[PDB]
C-alpha cells in the first residue's frame, strides 16, 4: 500500500480555442483511477487545470499528495500567481478578474484541503504515467463528449 497519494496529469487542445481532453492517474487506497474527458471548445491551459481538479475533487479525507505534471501553465500559477491573487482578490493590475478565474478558485479549494508536493516533469524525461496521461488527453480530444462551461474568449 503507498504511504503518499499519487497523481500524474496532462492536458491537450487542438486548438485556441479548440476540443480538448485531459488525462489524470491517481492512486489512492489500494487502486489506480484513471480519469479522462473531452471538451467540445476549450483551451490548453483549461484542460491543465482541469486534470488536477478532478484527480483532487476525487480525495475524500485531507491526504498528503505528491502531484506529477509537465504543465507549465499550472506550474506558474502554482509558483507565481496564485499567491498574489489571493492578496488582491482574484483580479488583474487593471482590477479585472483573472483569466480562467473559475477553474484557479476550483482548484484553489481543492489544494487547501491537502498537504501538497509537486513534481514539475520535463515533457520528454515524465514517468510512464506522465506519458499514459499524455495519450489519454490526446484520445479524449478527438472525441469530446462534454461542454466547458467557464470558457469565454472574453473576461
Amino acid at each position: 500500500m503507498l504511504k503518499q497519494v499519487e497523481i500524474f496529469t496532462d492536458g491537450s487542445c487542438l486548438g485556441n480555442p479548440g476540443p480538448g481532453g485531459y488525462g489524470a492517474i491517481l492512486r489512492y487506497r489500494g487502486r489506480e483511477k484513471t480519469f479522462s474527458a473531452g471538451y467540445t471548445r476549450t483551451t490548453n491551459n483549461r484542460m491543465e487545470l482541469m486534470a488536477a481538479i478532478v484527480a483532487l475533487e476525487a480525495l475524500k479525507e485531507h491526504c498528503e499528495v505528491i502531484l506529477s505534471t509537465d504543465s507549465q501553465y499550472l506550474r506558474q500559477g502554482i509558483t507565481q500567481w496564485i499567491h498574489n491573487w489571493k492578496k488582491r482578490g482574484w483580479k488583474t493590475a487593471d482590477k479585472k478578474p483573472v483569466k480562467n478565474v473559475d477553474l484557479w478558485q476550483r482548484l484553489d479549494a481543492a489544494l487547501g484541503q491537502h498537504q501538497i508536493k509537486w513534481e514539475w516533469v520535463k515533457g520528454h524525461a515524465g514517468h510512464p504515467e506522465n506519458e499514459r496521461c499524455d495519450e489519454l488527453a490526446r484520445a479524449a480530444a478527438m472525441n469530446p463528449t462534454l461542454e466547458d462551461t467557464g470558457y469565454q474568449v472574453e473576461v
